[PDB]
C-alpha cells in the first residue's frame, strides 16, 4: 500500500511499553527498565566516535581506576550502566558479566522484571569503528521470595524480552516483547529514539553466511560440511557470499535484512563457542524467533537449556528457516556410529 | 562544602519522578507526563537553530497548511506537542491556547493530570535567536466525572507543578513539584536531560528588573512609581539596572539568578497585561512560590483567581522578596481616595 | 515515486568566501584565517550550550575562588581562538579582552592580518543564561613595520570585514565587506556557518529604541531630551517598543533584522563610553555603518578612531538612518552653549 | 581549585594541512578543494546515521519503484559532493561511480586538482546496517590539455594523496601523502575531522587473513593454494583470525589499524577484478602503499595502472609487508608452465 506521510510526529520506545503496556492493564513497572538502556542505546551510543584515543582519560572526566591496563571505557559503559539500573527503583536481579555473578537489588530499587544484559558486546576490536552496541535480557521474575543471583538463570523460551542496540551509524533499538520485533532508530538532532519498519519476521532464503572461515582445521566435518555447501553448492547451484564483522549482532542483525546465518559451536579452542549466552547467544536468538526466526545451536534450541551459571555460555546458529535450519539435514547427513 | 566528583552519572527528568514518585507510593502516572514534554524540550529546543529561513516548509517535511500567513511551525510545534500527550495514554484535559479551547480527552488516553501548557510563550520575534523555550502546568485533577474543558481552571496555590523550558544555548528544564525547584540542562550528546544546581530559593535583593520601559506616558502613577525609585533611587541610592529580553521567560529566568523583577499589569492597551495566565503568567510565578519566590498582579497574588476563562489573562510582578514586594508600599504609597 | 531530502549544492561560509573574492582574482588567502577562526566560534557554542561531559560543574568542590571575579571558561574559549587562529600563518596583529599587550605570530609564518576580538563577549550573563554572543574584527594591513600597537590603531573606514556571532538558538557568524551585510547560519549535523539568510538591510525609521533605561541618571542631554521622543512620538502617532536583550551582542543583532535604537551615551564610569574600537566599535560597528545602518560614539563616529590603548573605550550607538540621524542631528542641534 | 575542561588548541585537519605544506611554501591552495571536499563527506555521515526529520521513510509511500536497482542517497550523497568541490574552483577532472562522463569545471574557475571517487560506496550495505564508508582520491596534474580522460589516467605513483572514510562508529577522515599515513577523526560537536591518531604503520606479519570465503571457487590459483598457508601456518603455529567487515571500506580499516590479508582475484564475473583504478586503486591502495603496507592487484600492482576507460575494473589484494609478499612470492613461484 502507500500513503508513507509528512512530518508531525515521531515512534519513540517509551510510547511502545507507556502504549502496549496499559493495553495489557498494568503499572508501567516493565516501563522503568528499557528507559535506562533507551539512555543508553544513546549514551555509549556516542562513547565510540570518541573512544578511539584522545577522548577518555581526563577528556572525559574518567578517574575510578579499574583494570590492570587492558581497559575501563568498557568497565566505564557498564559503571554508569549498573546504578541507572538502581535509578529505576524497579530493578531485581541486575544480571551482569562485567561482574563475576550479579548483584542482588537492595529492598527499595526492587521490581519484578530481572535484566539480564551483557554491558557490551566484546566491543573489544574497537579499532575499526565497526558494527556494535549495547545488550540485554529480561524476566517477568518467575519466583517471589529473597531473590539471591539465581532468577537470571532462565530460558528466553521463558525470557519474554531478550536484546541488543546496534549503533552501526545508525542507532536503533529493535525492541520486541512476547509478541514482534520493532527496531527505533534514534534522532540525535532530538535524543530521541523513533521506530522505522514495523514488525519485524525473519527471511527464509538468505545467500550470505556468518562464523568464522579463518578456521578451518580445528572445525568438525558436521559444521565444516554446512560450509561444503555453500563454498562448493552441490545440484549445480551458486556459492554462498559472507561478511564476518566479527561480532555476533553486525552479522546476526544483517540476518534482520538481506540474508544471513550464524554459525558458531565449540570452536574446539573452547567447548561451547565464544557467548556467554546468557546475555550473549540470546537476546539475538529470541528476537529472530518471534520474527518467525528459528534460533538453535545446532545441538540444541538456544532457547531450552537448564542454566547450569550466570556466565555460561553456549552455541547459537540461526536466520532462514531453510538455510539455517538446513544444518538439521547436515548434521544428519554427518551421520556414523 | 568541597567534592565535585568526577563522571559515571546524570541527573535526568525521567529519574526525578521515577525516584520520588514512588517515595509517594503512587502508580509513575504523573510521571507518563512530562517526559512527552521533556522529548519535547528537546524537540523544538532544536528547532530555532534551524526556524529562521531555509529550515521548515519542504527542508524539514511541512504540509498541514494551518493558518493564512502568519505562522506554521508554531502550530507544528503544538502539532505533534499535541497527540504526544495523547501518546502518555493518560492525558485528561490536555489545555492548550492554540486551540480557542481544550480539547477533552478520549476515554481511552485519559488519566487524572490536566496538563495546562502554552506551547510556545510568543517565540514571534524568533528573528534574532532569544531566550525562549517551552512552557506548561497540572493539576492532580481535582473532580471526578465527564472531564470537559473545566478543570483546566485551576489556581496554581491548587497546582502543584507549573513550568517552563529555556533553550538559551542551555536546553536546561528546571523541573519543580509542590517541594523545592531543581533544573534539567540536557546533554545533546545523549539526548538527555541533566539536572544542575540542586534545588533552587528565589533571590532576595536584585538589582535589575523587567517590564516595558518604552512605555512611559500610558502606564499608571502606582507601577510608573516604583520605576522612578530604581532611575532615582531615593535616600542617595544606586541605580537599579536592567535587560529586557521582552520575553516573560528570559527575564523570569534572570530572576532565577543574579537579580531581576519582571513589573507587567494592564498595560493600558490590554486591561491586565499580555500573558494568558492559565499557561503564561503562571508557571514561573509557581515555580518562584515554592523556590520562596513572592509572585503576584500587583493588585493580586497571581495564583489565587476563580480562573473566569481558560484563554484569560493577567499581571505578574515578582522577584526579590524585598524588591518585588516592595512594590506593595509603592501601590501603597500612591494611596489616593 | 519522487525523493527528496536535503540541499546538494550547500552554500559553505567557506564556498562563499571561495566564491566573494572572485571580483579581482581573491588570491584564496582571505578565508585562510576565516575557516581557522572559524572553528573556534563553531566550537564555542556547545561551551555555554553544553558541558562537554562535566566542565565547571563537577571536578573538585565549592572552593572559595573568591581571588578573582572573572569565569574560567574566558581563558579556554580565548587561547583556543587565539590558537585556531595562528596556525593558518596568516595573523600579523592581536589584541583581544581576555588577553594583554600586543601578541603576535612569528616570521615564520604571518599572512596579512590583524583579527582585533574578544574571546566570548558577554560570558557573565550565560549564568543568567541568555542568548549572548562574541564581538571579533580582523585587518588586512598596511605595514612594513614589525608589528606594533600603533599597528593595530586603525578606524572602521579601514578593515576588510568585521565579524562576530551569537551561539544563541543557533550560532550565525555575521561578518560585513564591501558589498555588504550577509549571515551565515551553523548547520551541527556538520558544524556548519552556512549562507541561508543572503543579504540584510532593515527598517528606515525602526519604531523600536535600545538601551538600558536603568541608567536614565547616566546619560549626557541628548538621549535624555531625546528618550521622550520615541516614548510618544511627537507625531502622535506609534510608540516605540523595545525588546533590549540585555546584553551587547544581541543590542545589535535583533534590530539588525528589524529596525530599533541601540546607543551608549558618556556616564559617570564611563568620561569615555566603555566598548573598545578595536573590538567593539570596528567590528559590530563596521557591519553597521555598512549595514547600511547609522552608527556612533558620543559626538563623533567609529568609522574615524585612533586609541593610545588596544583597549580603549570607544562609546557606540547606532541604528536606522532616520532613528539615529534624529539623535546626531540631536547632537547637530545639541551644540549649545 | 584547579580547572579543567578541553582543547584550546585543537588540530583541525584544516589546521594540519594548512602547516604540514609548508615544507616549502605550499602555496595555501592544496586544502582548496580539502576543506570544499570536506563538508561533503562531514555531511554524509548523517545520511546513513540520520533522516534529517524524515528520508526515504516517509513522503509518498511503498510504490514498487522496480525500474531501478540503486538507492537515492546515492545521487544527493554525489551531487552534494561534485557540488561542493567545483566551487573552490581548484577542480580540473572529475571521475566517480554515481556519474559517468569526465566532468569538468569551467577555465572561469580551474585550479590544480583531479578528485576520482564515488559519493559513498557501499550504501547498501547501509540497509543490513554495517557503518560502511567511502573512497576518494584526488589529482595534482601536469597537463596544458583541455581535459580529455587521457588526463585522469595516471597510476598511483603519481598522486599528491588519495583519501577516503567510512562514517561507522564516528567519521575517520584518511589521506596518504609525501610524508605518510594519518588519520583524522571526526568532532560533531563542531563537525571536524580533526587529527586525533597521528601517524600509522600495521603490524609487518599480521595474523589474520581478509577476504569472502564464501567466494572459494572464484579466484586464481594463488590465494587457494595459499589460503590453508595461512590457515594453519606451515610453522604449526598461530593460525589467522577473520573480522571480514563484508564492506570493502572497512576491508581497508580495522586491518591498517592492525595487520590483515585484504585482496580481491580475477574470478568468473571478474576477468580484471572490479574496483577500478581512478577511484579503488589509486586512492586507498595508494593510501596502502604510502602507509607501508603491501598493495598488489593480480600479477602486477595498483601504482603502475592505465585505464581504458576511467572507470576500468582494477584489482586489489593488500595487507602487511610479509603478509602479502608470501603471496606475490606465491606469484613469483606459481610463474608454472
Ligand atoms: O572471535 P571473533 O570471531 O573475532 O568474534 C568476536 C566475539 O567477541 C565478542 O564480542 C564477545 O564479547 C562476541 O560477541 C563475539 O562472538
Ligand atoms: O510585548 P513584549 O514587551 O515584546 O513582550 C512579549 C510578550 O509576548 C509573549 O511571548 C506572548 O506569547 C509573552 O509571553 C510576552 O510577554
Ligand atoms: O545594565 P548595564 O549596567 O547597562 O549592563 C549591560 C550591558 O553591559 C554589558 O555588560 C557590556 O556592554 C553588556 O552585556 C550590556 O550591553
Ligand atoms: O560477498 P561478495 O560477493 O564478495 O561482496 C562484498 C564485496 O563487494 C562489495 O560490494 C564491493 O567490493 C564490497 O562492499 C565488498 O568488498
Amino acid at each position: 500500500t502507500d500513503q508513507a506521510a509528512f512530518d508531525t510526529n515521531i515512534v519513540t520506545l517509551t510510547r511502545f511499553v507507556m502504549e502496549q503496556g496499559r493495553k495489557a492493564r498494568g503499572t508501567g513497572e516493565m516501563t522503568q527498565l528499557l528507559n535506562s538502556l533507551c539512555t543508553a542505546v544513546k549514551a555509549i551510543s556516542t562513547a565510540v566516535r570518541k573512544a578511539g584515543i584522545a577522548h577518555l582519560y581526563g577528556i572525559a572526566g574518567s578517574t575510578n581506576v579499574t583494570g590492570d591496563q587492558v581497559k575501563k571505557l568498557d568497565v566505564l559503559s557498564n559503571d554508569l550502566v549498573i546504578n541507572v539500573l538502581k535509578s529505576s527503583f524497579a530493578t531485581c536481579v541486575l544480571v551482569t558479566e562485567e561482574d563475576k555473578n550479579a548483584i542482588i537489588v537492595e529492598p527499595e530499587k526492587r521490581g519484578k522484571y530481572v535484566v539480564c544484559f551483557d554491558p557490551l558486546d566484546g566491543s573489544s576490536n574497537i579499532d575499526c569503528l565497526v558494527s556494535i552496541g549495547t545488550i540485554f535480557g529480561i524476566y517477568r521474575k518467575n519466583s517471589t521470595d529473597e531473590p539471591s543471583e539465581k532468577d537470571a538463570l532462565q530460558p528466553g523460551r521463558n525470557l519474554v524480552a531478550a536484546g541488543y542496540a546496534l549503533y552501526g551509524s545508525a542507532t536503533m533499538l529493535v525492541l520486541a516483547m512476547v509478541n514482534g520485533v520493532n527496531c527505533f532508530m534514534l534522532d540525535p538532532a532530538i535524543g530521541e529514539f523513533i521506530l522505522v519498519d514495523r514488525n519485524v519476521k525473519i527471511k527464509k532464503k538468505g545467500s550470505i553466511y556468518s562464523i568464522n572461515e579463518g578456521y578451518a582445521k580445528e572445525f568438525d566435518p558436521a559444521i565444516t560440511e554446512y560450509i561444503q555447501r555453500k563454498k562448493f553448492p552441490p545440484d549445480n547451484s551458486a556459492p554462498y557470499g559472507a561478511a564476518y564483522v566479527g561480532s555476533m549482532v553486525a552479522d546476526v542483525h544483517r540476518t534482520l535484512v538481506y540474508g544471513g546465518i550464524f554459525m558458531y559451536p565449540a570452536n574446539k579452542k573452547s567447548p561451547k563457542g565464544k557467548l556467554r549466552l546468557l546475555y550473549e547467544c540470546n537476546p539475538m536468538a529470541y528476537v529472530m524467533e518471534k520474527a518467525g526466526g528459528l534460533a538453535t545451536t545446532g545441538k540444541e534450541a538456544v532457547l531450552d537449556i537448564v542454566p547450569t551459571d550466570i556466565h555460561q555460555r553456549a552455541p547459537i546458529i540461526l536466520g532462514s528457516p531453510e538455510d539455517v535450519t538446513e544444518l538439521l539435514e547436515i548434521y544428519q547427513k554427518h551421520a556414523a556410529k
